[PDB]
């Protein structure tokens, strides 16, 4: 199962550890953001920058540059066929030491991100804005 | 993104002999899923990402000035309209100039992209030791 694409990110306030949030902030549609977004996603566990490790369980957002609850809408590849699909993440990005960690909703699978990751994430995630 | 590389089953290599008509000078042939998967990432990011730039194809490149210059055909699977299709391109690579920069350029048209010290560092791994 691989990403081929995002359409977009729907984007929600961090108001919870174990339930995905319901208060919606906004939506990424940029294609160059998307794309950012996809090549982190596909390279969790294949990166000398990001690292598998147990759930934050202290963690707190006001660490933090962003925190989001986020559901990336997606598609994939798998068996020569294309799927819709989506993920559940709680993303907290840019700690003091320039950090930042991707927890999947609903799971105890989770990843840290180093700096170089962060400024990607960063990138992404500046001036999310709700159309209003 | 409405085509989207999905992966490569192995990229062709070729003798950089022409500016203008793709080699038929086979040298080998890069089977390895680690470099498959870099240039799969360098291919599907060359219009997104801060480290690749579209140029004017160059007009006074010399193969001399690089680590390596080959002619590549990557084989490949694409998404496209919700279909998993059969692909390649035909490109002319140049790796690694006194700049630490590199340039792709797409066989038969003006598609030109010059790429970054750090792209650059990718395709060096990607193109080492060619058999």
């Amino acid at each position: 199962m691989e990403i081929s694409s995002l359409s977009s990110i729907d984007v929600f306030k961090f108001n919870s550890f174990s339930k995905f949030s319901n208060d919606k902030i906004g939506v990424i549609y940029d294609e160059e953001k998307l794309s950012k977004f996809k090549v982190i996603m596909n390279s969790l566990d294949t990166s000398e920058g990001i690292k598998k490790i147990e759930v934050p369980k202290d963690a707190n957002i006001e660490s933090f540059k962003y925190s989001y609850h986020i559901q990336p809408n997606l598609k994939y590849v798998e068996d020569n066929n294309v799927y819709d699909g989506y993920f559940l993440l709680y993303i907290l990005v840019g700690d003091s030491e320039g950090k930042s960690y991707i927890i999947f909703s609903g799971t105890e699978l989770s990843y840290v991100l180093d700096k170089n990751n962060t400024n990607i994430l960063k990138e992404i995630f500046l001036n999310v804005k709700k159309q209003q």
